[PDB]
């Protein structure tokens, strides 16, 4: 199909997709990131500056009613962490972003969890 | 006295006493808030925007 | 003196200076790195997080 799937094969080529052209980038060029750790301030710094006070984040008597056992992390917190690990800062190809396409989210992110 | 004391009962409305006038807001309108946990992070983040460096604090 | 001094030339090699191994660095390999605009808020986020209320930065 042209087009990589899921399960293929993936082609790591040295340096930064992000600083390849049009004509050079292959569908199976990859990149795989450095780590970070979420802690316990990272839900309180991106609670305060968002906005999202939600019970299941900033509360820890009714997180151990709900579903989750316990407070856990934002899911744009792990979205906005994500692109932080993968955006290359200078200037080059790449324009513009104006997507997503379809997001999931899976399992829970807890304090002490590495991304 | 018509004035809430400390003590008596109270009247919760299921709407928030920051919107009504003041022609029907009547003296034991409650409101009852969702909670929020004093983490370790918020004392530092308290003390660096203010800038009281308190022993007791830091 | 096979060092670098001041305005020799560099050596610009596309990939970044500290994924090489010691076997492999030349005096002379040079990065250039993206800009950073310093604004009004990073004084104050400095300041407020480090302790610093000196008078001619805040």
């Amino acid at each position: 199909s042209k087009q990589w799937v899921r399960g293929a094969k993936v082609e790591e080529d040295r340096i930064h997709p992000f600083r390849k052209y049009f004509e050079e980038l292959q569908p199976g060029d990859s990149l795989l990131t450095p780590r970070r750790t979420m802690t316990e301030a990272d839900i309180v710094n991106f609670a305060c500056l968002s906005g999202d006070h939600f019970y299941a984040h900033m509360d820890k008597i009714a997180a151990a009613e709900s579903i989750f056992g316990e407070r856990v992390v934002h899911g744009y917190f792990v979205l906005s962490a994500a692109a932080g690990l993968f955006v290359d800062a200078g200037v080059g190809p790449v324009i513009a972003n104006y997507g997503l396409e379809s997001l999931r989210f899976i399992e829970p992110v807890k304090p002490g969890d590495t991304i």
